[PDB]
């Protein structure tokens, strides 16, 4: 089922002035992976600081880092 890569948008992994703590890899659909968002020691994360991968799609949309 699904389509193309059986993994939630890898884009989330990369974030400007921030690092994502992925935890799933590249398993079928990846209906279990969990990524912990966190902004560098300058900007404070204010949103979906947490997103669980499922059915090749992240539960919550990528957030954003706000300057202190």
């Amino acid at each position: 089922e699904a389509e193309f890569v059986r993994i939630c948008s890898k884009s989330y992994l990369t974030l400007e002035n921030g690092k994502v703590f992925l935890t799933g890899g590249d398993l079928p659909a990846l209906d279990g992976a969990r990524v912990e968002f966190r902004c560098d020691p300058d900007f404070h994360l204010v949103g979906s600081s947490r997103s669980v991968c499922s059915q090749g799609q992240w539960s919550t949309p990528k957030p954003h880092c706000q300057v202190n």
